[PDB]
């Protein structure tokens, strides 16, 4: 009860910043997460023993893939911690509890393949979940782990509070399907620009939490350039493996996933920054002004990809 987690000085200070990198020491990531729950939520949010047991079972159900791994889970949770800490009073007690858990669980049991590849392979998951195939799976794995003996971190919530947190988590995880992001952000854009955006409207809060989820999920584009650039290598390691698997089914993959077309990575990143990332962090900064450092870091990284195209690196 009187048992705080503390981090070395450099981590204690830098964990508060949006651009923090959790480091290569995998054994410190559980402690980094508990630290973030304790400051984001309270030392009373969860029973330490149950929380530690839940975190370790979550870790075990992430696979050893290049990008969609346990380091991604914790990295996405840290970006959410930073958003929550920079917007103290905007979020309910249930939201603070649900959202870091949602982030840690959002890619549970990912295999490193897109929803498209599962549909083309005719994977059993594509028949069970016809849209947002992997995201429905991640939510199903989250509920599984919550139901293991000694893993109910929400045990002290009422029946209706438990149902509300699991609904915050389900929507937060589904929103990480990028196919859903474009429309969500366009509706947020219209609501903000016509002044209809209302944070007391639940369907509005849902959209705003969805956009937060996209922002945390893409937060590799908000790091210092050496982090962004090295993470890109892991992102493509997966895409190119999916491309190989498309070729094995006798389907030419899109260029993004074709390793023969590596040369065009720099221009592919520009499109991504301009069509996805910048719009994401722009709309987020309009709704939640203290998230502006994410947009500034994204713009700094777009400018570094522009330098790569100009052969200046
Ligand atoms: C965090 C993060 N999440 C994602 C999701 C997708 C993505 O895609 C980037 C891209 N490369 C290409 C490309 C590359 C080589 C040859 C031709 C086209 C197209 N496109 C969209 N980048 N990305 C990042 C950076
Ligand atoms: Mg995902
Ligand atoms: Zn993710």
């Amino acid at each position: 009860g009187l048992m705080q987690f503390t981090l070395p000085v450099r981590l204690c200070k830098e964990i508060e910043l949006f651009h923090f990198d959790i480091g290569p020491f995998e054994n410190m990531w559980p402690g980094i997460f508990v630290y973030m729950v304790h400051r984001s939520c309270g030392t009373s949010c969860f029973e330490l023993e149950k929380l530690c047991r839940f975190i370790m079972s979550v870790k075990k159900n992430y696979r050893r893939v290049p990008y969609h791994n346990w380091k991604h889970a914790v990295t996405v949770a840290h970006c959410m911690y930073a958003i929550l800490q920079n917007n103290h009073t905007l979020f309910t007690d249930l939201e603070r509890k649900g959202l870091l858990i949602a982030c840690l669980c959002h890619d549970l049991d990912h295999r490193g393949f897109s929803n498209s590849y599962l549909q083309k392979f005719d994977h059993p998951l594509a028949a069970l979940y016809s849209t947002s195939t992997m995201e429905q799976h991640h939510f199903s794995q989250t509920v599984s782990i919550l139901q293991l003996e000694g893993h109910n971190i929400f045990s002290t919530l009422s029946s209706s509070e438990y149902e509300q947190v699991l609904e915050i988590i389900r929507k937060a995880i589904i929103a990480t399907d990028l196919a859903l992001y474009f429309g969500n952000r366009k509706q947020l854009e219209e609501m903000y620009q016509t002044g209809s955006l209302n944070l007391n409207n639940q369907s509005h809060r849902d959209r705003v939490i969805g956009l937060m989820m996209t922002a945390c999920d893409l937060c590799s584009v908000t790091k210092l350039w050496p982090v962004t650039k090295l993470t890109a290598n892991d992102i493509y390691a997966e895409f190119w493996a999916e491309g190989d698997e498309m070729k094995k089914l006798g389907i030419q993959p899109i260029p993004m996933m074709d390793r023969d077309k590596k040369d065009e990575v720099p221009q592919g990143q520009l499109g991504f920054y301009n069509a996805v990332a910048i719009p994401c962090y722009t709309t987020l900064t309009q709704i939640l002004p203290p998230t502006e450092p994410l947009l500034k870091a994204c713009r700094d990284n777009l400018s570094q990809w522009e330098k790569v195209i100009r052969g200046e690196e």
